[PDB]
């Protein structure tokens, strides 16, 4: 019923209550479990139920349950869905609810923030353009002058029998893949499909390793619309080695701000398909799943041949060699640059300092370890150890189909 | 698309789909409300025979004689001797496909591509301790080959109705005593504090140092069991050096060649061997990165650190992620020097990931547990870990029991 929950490392044992609460399947079932899948393979009383949870959870939150208040909210809701089918939030419960689904996400490592969340109400929004200003506050807020802050701009939600709004874009900040003649790409493997959109709705493309992308946003039932960031707002950061004076030569370089923006937010059964969030690099994503995945930039074959280390065989562990090199110029690069970052053990121990709040707090704490566990350095790191148990609470932020 | 699970890797893009799990007769421990994938260990004649047909059924396919005269005869043999008897027994050559498979079947075996080629030995004929003894020291004879390591698994009798069970009490041939000390600190491997204290309780002499080879506590059925020491001959280690970093050698560290599980119960259609051990070789990470820098086993990343003079005061220097690559280095390196067989975790992988493409034509699937797939350093840098896989249990199967104290 209530699943056992056991640190290897330290012996001891927590009990996951919270998982009672979860309203929504995942994909495992007793014959067979698929918690390793990235993607999930595919009226009115049910949004009435969604959102009278919603606003209990809220209400429960600023402690008055039961209050007049409370009361009231929960018949305005009830009045509205049993006229139109729908409702609205109030801008206290947006912020409320975007807090929640940080908080509830598994995937996250950086939950010990949840509380902090700057949050832009963005529902005013009418057109491709007015998304375009919001979005370029957000960043100029985000990023700070590399002193990083949480954020999350939300943009107007879905509506019955409209197009909804949309950021085609995967993150705000992305650097082009431009597929060569020979079939090899220049840039980022991992964008040569939006690379490709924007060129195609008239985008002039450069033809560099590190090219910005520009935003396609869309407005309800209309084409997309393309925007170039101002270089100005886009920080970057260079990226050079403590000791190997040669690695600033490969003039390779990351952006400061990781924002994902292509994500649904659901809120009381409300759902907002446009709600960009950022937060702050843990190191590993750039140096070891950016540059170094073999589908992504892939320079650890570069880096050992630099390093003269042994590429003709495995076990000269020449990879796992490079693979630190490259980590660790990252962690410097950032730090030299005043841009916030967090490596991966300092992330990790802050993580479980996270598990141990949230199991006083709400009885557990839905995690995916297979992403909380960092893709070097697994068992040198405390999240390794800990058993840890997956679920879907709501507030949610859900994966959603490419607009294209 | 089909009503199975869609597989996806997605260094290569490709997918495919997992049937083979339709023929898992045993529920894990998952939901739809919750994973439970990432724990280490989750929590009569009617239900043996299905079992048992279940097996048979499995054994006639793998011959190519599925409902076959033979096959009948055998269904109809087993159900009769279950019917006067209130259990069964296997054919040798059932045996060595059970054991095979069970293997084949294990989710957390990075190893499997190795299934086909396993030394079976079967020891249902054993009768006492010290027998069991002499065939344990066989296993271990034949497994290392010195230095040149071969697969093998020796099976002792079935568990029986009224009949205690034969138990291997360690959880490995091969391990380090832990000796807990007065300060509170163990010497030796801290895995091993209650195995090393049950051995001299039972009668004994401890040793004092980080690296004594442990005696064997042996139990036939329904006796206490008895211990035995192994002729420090048999037991092949590699002392550990690095390639470049020449005090690495000065830190005395070693470990040993041969990896042989002693602790699980093998189950095949019903029956159930509680005492099995099987060997194979190491991945070097085992050893390098879990036995050697687990906080809970050896811990020696500090250690290692400090003589590669980094920074252990901030975690931003990387010092953990530089000395365990070391360690992971000088363990390669010095068994590869010993000529005693080892894997590193890249040739283990990519050998892996070819097993799934074999069992994907062969069954139309591979349970695999990734989690423990793959590796505990480098984890992106395999290809494992960019594969999506589906867990679920097949039987014959290996599974954990209770200790026996
Ligand atoms: C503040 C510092 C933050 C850190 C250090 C951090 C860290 C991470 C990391 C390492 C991942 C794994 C992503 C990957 O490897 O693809 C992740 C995923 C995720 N994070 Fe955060 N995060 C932060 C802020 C935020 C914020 C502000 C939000 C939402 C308001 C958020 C929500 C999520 C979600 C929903 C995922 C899953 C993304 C996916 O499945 O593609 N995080 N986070
Ligand atoms: C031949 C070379 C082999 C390699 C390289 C190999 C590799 C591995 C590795 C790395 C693990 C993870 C264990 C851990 O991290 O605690 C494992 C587990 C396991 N292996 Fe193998 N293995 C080999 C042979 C065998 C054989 C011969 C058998 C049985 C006939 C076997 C059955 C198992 C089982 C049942 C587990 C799960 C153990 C547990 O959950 O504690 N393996 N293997
Ligand atoms: N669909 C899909 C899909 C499948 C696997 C990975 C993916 C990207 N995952 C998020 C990557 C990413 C990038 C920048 N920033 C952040 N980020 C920011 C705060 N927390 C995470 N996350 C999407
Ligand atoms: N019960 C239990 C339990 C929980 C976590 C880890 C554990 C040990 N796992 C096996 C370790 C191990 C040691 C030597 N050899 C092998 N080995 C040999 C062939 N294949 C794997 N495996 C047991
Ligand atoms: C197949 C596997 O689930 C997939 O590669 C996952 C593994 N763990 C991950 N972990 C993080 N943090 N980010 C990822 O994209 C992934 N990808
Ligand atoms: C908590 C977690 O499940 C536990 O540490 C697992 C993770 N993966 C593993 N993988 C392997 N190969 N061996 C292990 O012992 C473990 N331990
Ligand atoms: O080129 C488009 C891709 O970046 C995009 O399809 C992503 O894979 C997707 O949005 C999930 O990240
Ligand atoms: O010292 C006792 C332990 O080694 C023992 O309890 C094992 O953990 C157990 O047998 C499973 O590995
Ligand atoms: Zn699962």
């Amino acid at each position: 019923k209530f699943p056992r929950v056991k640190n290897w490392e330290l012996g001891s044992i927590t009990y996951d209550t919270l998982c009672a609460q979860s309203q929504q399947d995942g994909p495992c079932t007793p014959r067979r479990c698929l918690g390793s899948l990235v993607l999930p393979r595919k009226p009115a009383e049910q949004l009435l139920s969604q959102a009278r949870d919603f606003i209990n959870q809220y209400y429960s939150s600023i402690k008055r349950s039961g209050s007049q208040a409370h009361e009231e909210r929960l018949q305005e809701v009830e009045a509205e869905v049993a006229s139109t089918g729908t409702y609205h939030l109030r801008e206290s419960e947006l912020v409320f609810g975007a807090k929640q689904a940080w908080r509830n996400a598994p995937r996250c490592v950086g939950r010990i923030q949840w509380g902090k969340l700057q949050v832009f109400d963005a529902r005013d929004c009418s057109s491709a353009q007015e998304m375009f200003t919001y979005i370029c506050n957000h960043i100029k807020y985000a990023t700070n002058r590399g002193n990083l802050r949480s954020a999350i701009t939300v943009f107007p939600q879905r509506a019955p029998g409209r197009g909804d709004f949309r950021i085609w874009n995967s993150q705000l900040v992305r650097y082009a893949g431009y597929r060569q003649q020979d079939g090899s790409v220049r840039g980022d493997p991992a964008n040569v499909e939006i690379t490709e959109l924007c060129i195609q709705h008239g985008w002039t493309p450069g033809n560099g390793r590190f090219d910005v992308l520009p935003l396609l946003l869309q407005a309800p039932d209309e084409a997309p619309e393309l925007f170039v960031l101002p270089p100005e707002l886009v920080l970057e950061v260079p990226l050079e080695h403590p000791t190997l004076e040669w690695f600033a030569a490969l003039g390779l370089r990351w952006y400061a701000l990781p924002a994902v923006s292509n994500m649904l937010l659901e809120i009381g059964g409300l759902e907002f398909s446009a709600a960009p969030f950022s937060g702050w690099y843990m190191s590993t994503e750039i140096g070891t799943r950016n540059l170094c995945d073999p589908h992504r930039y892939n320079i650890l074959e570069d880096v050992a041949v630099c390093m003269d280390l042994d590429t003709r065989t495995t076990s000269s562990l020449w990879k796992d060699k490079a693979a630190v090199e490259i980590n660790l110029a990252v962690l410097h690069s950032f730090q030299l640059a005043k841009v916030t970052i967090v490596d991966h053990h300092a992330a990790t121990v802050s993580f479980m300092k996270h598990l141990d709040n949230e199991q006083k707090a709400r009885g557990g704490c839905p995690a995916d370890w297979a992403w909380i566990v960092p893709p070097i350095s697994g068992s040198l790191t405390p999240v390794f150890h800990q058993e840890m148990v997956n679920y879907i609470l709501s507030p949610a932020f859900r994966y959603q189909p490419d607009p294209w």
